[PDB]
């Protein structure tokens, strides 16, 4: 009985730890887009076209 | 005779006796009941989630 509650105990601990690393995954998509974001706005600002303005 | 009365007293000892031993697992039980309570909370705080709050 005591194993069985501590089991009980175990699950809900092992959700939480999945809801920790479910929330920072997220966050981390928006930085994954933003970086690319940075990246395609540095191969155009990259280009000879482009004067000192822009 | 003498041994018929002590009989009877002795029976009536032994059932003191079973009255004692029986009250005081009674109250172990709920001892029992506490401690694994104490258990299911230390098994949650041991958990990295929480907070100094929690």
């Amino acid at each position: 009985n005591v194993q069985s509650r501590g089991l009980d105990v175990a699950v809900r601990n092992a959700n939480d730890g999945i809801s920790i690393a479910q929330t920072a995954e997220g966050a981390m998509n928006e930085t994954t887009n933003i970086l690319q974001r940075m990246r395609d706005l540095s191969l155009q600002s990259a280009n000879g076209s482009n004067s000192k303005s822009e």
